[PDB]
């Protein structure tokens, strides 16, 4: 399992407000596409946090909720909701939303799949695929049309990656043990010439992938870009 | 300033091949929004092809061309209209039409990239938005649909090494010279604490994706499963 440190608490609260948020939009959906987009996201994030039928409860629930309650009561009614559900867990203790938020929950997303993939073959599979998904999917739910334009132009990068461990896995499923490397670059020297996969892969994309949109919105907004963060204080913030 | 060899001509061909049929959907197109992006792209596919008024003639002529002509009859009108406009080198050789025309035409792209770069300023970086636009918007036009679902899933690792570019020449814009590398891992390890972009980055970059999508198609047809190498891929094109 996840190592327990300060950082990963954040992440986990992040992920549960960002779960709110976007079931939050199941009653104000204005298509029936949006609706089931949102309905299975949500199921997805939740899988990831009976605790399942609970959550069908929790989900129609908020389908069914009032369009003409603000976010607010929205939030009251669903406090009382996850409370009698017996989903106390699924309650955010913070609810400022921000791009941190964002980034915590698709952060959080990123260590559960190497957990899932260190700690394993059909169902590591069946649930890399649900992520893909996910990061298909991400809302920014917050205003900023060009972090959208933006996310659905690289987004492929992260997504990339988790068919790099589905095809490791495959090369298990059928005789060649994965295994696992320190760094980026002695997995990428192996795919070039035998089933290297970077420990904590996934992690580290992420990271990669924060740092370069951060770089990226300096030519956005025309300024001359400072402390970006590394691999090694990654690790070092999330006892990896 | 491409090395002219026997697979990269292959390429122009398939890239010129790709972008007939990609104006000849101009006359059926079912949408305003369709019309606008097929119009665009083909517009700046031929402005990359390695007069843009003769071009603009070109697309103009295919907005307007019969959308009850068959596509063999479309051929013969625009094999004359590419002559009357001296556009004789937009004219493929061949017109069959495959998996290897779409990658060939991809492939293509990423050389143009590279050329642009190390040979390159204001102009480059603007250069490479177009490119992201070419990326995000690839039509197969035969009839894929997973391929298109799978295109449209991880599309983004391509673009995402265009905006590493962008990024190195904004640093560049601002002081700090590009060092260009060897190895795609002396660029990714200085990412990580300085300006290093590996040399001809979207040859190798589009070399690895080609590899995946056909590494994965054997997830795709639960089935166990010959791969192109970097040095052999430098060799048949002599970068
Ligand atoms: C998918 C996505 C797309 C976005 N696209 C854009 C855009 O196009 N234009 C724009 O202006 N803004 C964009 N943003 C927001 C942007 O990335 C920043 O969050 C914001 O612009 C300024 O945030 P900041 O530097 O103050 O903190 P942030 O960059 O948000 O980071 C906050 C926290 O995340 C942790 N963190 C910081 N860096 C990293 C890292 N490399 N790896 C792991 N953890 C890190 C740290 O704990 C830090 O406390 C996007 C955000 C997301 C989640
Ligand atoms: C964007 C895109 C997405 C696709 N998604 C799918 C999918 O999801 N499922 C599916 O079944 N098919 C998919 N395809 C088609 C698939 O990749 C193959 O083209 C097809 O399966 C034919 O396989 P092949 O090995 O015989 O030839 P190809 O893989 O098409 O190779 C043909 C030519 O390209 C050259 N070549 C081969 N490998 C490389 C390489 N790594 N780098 C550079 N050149 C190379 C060689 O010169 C060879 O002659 C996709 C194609 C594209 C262009």
């Amino acid at each position: 399992m996840i190592p327990l440190t300060p950082l990963f608490s954040r992440y986990k609260d992040s992920y549960l407000l960002y779960s709110f948020r976007l079931i939050d939009l199941l009653r104000a959906s204005k298509s029936t596409h949006l609706t089931k987009l949102l309905s299975s996201q949500a199921t997805y994030l939740y899988h990831f946090a009976i605790q399942k039928y609970e959550v069908q409860q929790l989900i129609e629930w908020a389908i069914n909720a009032s369009p003409d309650m603000d976010l607010q009561q929205f939030r009251i009614e669903f406090m009382d909701k996850t409370t009698e559900l017996n989903l106390r867990s699924c309650q955010p203790k913070s609810f400022t939303y921000t791009f941190t938020t964002i980034w915590d929950t698709m952060h959080f997303l990123s260590l559960i799949i190497d957990d899932m993939v260190y700690t394993r073959l059909d169902f590591v599979m069946q649930q890399l695929k649900t992520m893909k998904v996910l990061f298909y999917n991400v809302f920014f739910i917050l205003q900023c049309a060009m972090c959208r334009d933006h996310y659905m132009n690289v987004k492929g990068f992260i997504i990339y990656h988790i068919e790099l461990i589905e095809i490791a896995l495959d090369k298990e499923k059928y005789g060649t043990d994965i295994t696992f490397v320190d760094s980026y670059q002695q997995e990428t020297a192996g795919a070039d010439v035998n089933n290297m996969l970077m420990k904590n892969l996934m992690a580290y994309v992420s990271m990669t992938f924060h740092n370069a949109i951060n770089d990226y919105k300096w030519i956005q907004r025309n300024k001359k870009p400072y402390e970006r963060m590394t691999w090694g204080e990654y690790k070092k913030l999330l006892n990896l």
